């Protein structure tokens, strides 16, 4: 029953700050990418598919969505009355399913690098592919959207043939929400995963390969025998239970190196590590015999002791590291930004009574306007985080 003034007026004003921060933001990235051309990647050539879909269902949707929403009268009649129940479905699959691809195309880069599944002219056809399933799946949302007339106003609905349940209007609705949420966040969340764990995550047997024809080496039982004969020794066996896997692995890295009886003689090193005193052990082991001997392993077990990362056995400026931290954050804004619609929507499965009481007018504002701002993010993420594009919204300046 609350209806001030006051309120929509400042409505409003919050929902066209969506439209002007979503159309001048992303034709920006889309003009970035698209030309110079310069910058025309697989991943870069996605996310100007994802910049279009953004751009456009702000341009379109937020205007009529909100005048609908205030007033509870349609304005533009059957024709739009069809469209604005058409094209989000459409936009919203197409966004998603482009950030799989670049998820995809990050994955198959990271784990299967000898084969290349990245082509030019295939992109294209993804991008395409992409679209004629878009419209397709938006389609019926579109077919069965009317306008009812009435004698004080003109109503916009969607009405599905009389069915004995009307079951085919629920499985759809069921159905859209899984392909445009659940599972491609969930094919998402399984790549970025496994490629999170190879760009940042190491273990003892990739460490002790880089410290340590001819034949292989035999670190899967030394390993092990090695970790039975640091809990016997009295020295090391309390160091050792103190420490973190990362700072484990250090140990162990030098006792393959010195040996048990050798590192047992790092008294007070040890005593510095167990008192977690990191930097102070770092500087005492750095005035040993071990370190003027081989300096450059004796570096990379102290800096593993000091930061308790492994930092010191993967490269120091990765350009994969940037966009897959990029690309996460976006995907999490998705998520974040989507949910409370479709509880929303979900809920008169529930709970048919609890949607028609109280002021729910003023709730499905504030949801409909979260869901919108998805839309807007994406071009301050990519300044935010990244050094190129940052530079090319400094370039459009004048
Ligand atoms: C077109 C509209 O759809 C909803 O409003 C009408 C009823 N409709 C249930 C229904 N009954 C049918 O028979 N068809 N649809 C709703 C619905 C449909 C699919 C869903 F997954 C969730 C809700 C919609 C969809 C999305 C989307 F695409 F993101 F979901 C985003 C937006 C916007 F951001 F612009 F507000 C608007
Ligand atoms: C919506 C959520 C979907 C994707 C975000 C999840 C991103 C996955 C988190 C990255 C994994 C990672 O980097 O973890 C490595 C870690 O050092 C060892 O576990």
């Amino acid at each position: 029953f609350v209806q001030p003034a006051w309120q929509i007026v400042l409505w409003a004003a919050a929902y066209t700050v969506i439209v002007v921060t979503s159309v001048v933001g992303n034709v920006v990235v889309m003009w970035i990418i698209l030309a110079h051309k310069r910058m025309r990647t697989v991943t870069n050539y996605f996310l100007v598919n994802l910049a279009f879909a953004d751009a456009s269902m702000a341009a379109f949707n937020t205007v009529v969505n909100f005048t609908y929403a205030v007033h509870n009268e349609w304005y533009y009649g059957l024709f739009y009355c069809k469209f604005h129940n058409f094209f989000p479905i459409a936009a919203v699959f197409a966004s998603i399913w482009s950030m799989t691809a670049v998820a995809f195309d990050r994955y198959m880069a990271i784990i299967h690098p000898l084969q290349p599944r990245l082509s030019a002219t295939a992109t294209k056809v993804v991008i395409c592919v992409i679209w004629v399933l878009a419209l397709l799946l938006a389609f019926p949302a579109g077919y069965y959207s009317t306008t009812e007339t009435m004698p004080s106003r003109v109503v916009c609905m969607i009405e599905w043939p009389e069915h004995p349940n009307k079951i085919y209007e629920k499985v759809y609705h069921i159905c859209v929400t899984v392909l445009i949420y659940f599972l491609p966040l969930l094919v998402i969340g399984y790549a970025y995963t496994v490629v999170g764990i190879r760009l940042w995550a190491s273990n003892i047997f990739e460490m002790l390969r880089i410290d340590e024809d001819e034949a292989e080496k035999l670190f899967n039982q030394d390993v092990d025998a090695a970790v039975r004969g640091i809990l016997r020794n009295a020295k090391l066996k309390p160091v050792y239970d103190s420490l973190d896997a990362v700072r484990r692995a250090a140990l162990i890295n030098m006792v393959f190196q010195m040996g048990e009886t050798g590192v047992a003689g790092f008294t007070n090193s040890l005593r510095m590590l167990q008192q977690k005193r990191w930097d102070e052990a770092a500087v005492n082991l750095a005035k040993s015999r071990w370190y003027n001997q081989t300096p450059n392993r004796a570096k990379r077990v102290i800096t593993t002791f000091r930061t308790g990362t492994w930092d010191a056995y993967h490269e120091q400026v990765s350009a994969k590291r940037k966009v897959v931290k990029m690309m996460i954050v976006v995907v999490c804004t998705f998520a974040i930004c989507w949910l409370p619609f479709h509880i929303f929507f979900l809920l008169p499965y529930i709970n048919p009574d609890l949607y028609l009481k109280k002021f729910i007018q003023q709730v499905y504002l504030a949801i409909m306007w979260l869901a919108m701002s998805s839309t807007m993010y994406n071009p301050i993420i990519y300044c935010c985080l990244n050094d190129r594009f940052r530079l090319g919204f400094k370039h459009a300046f004048r």
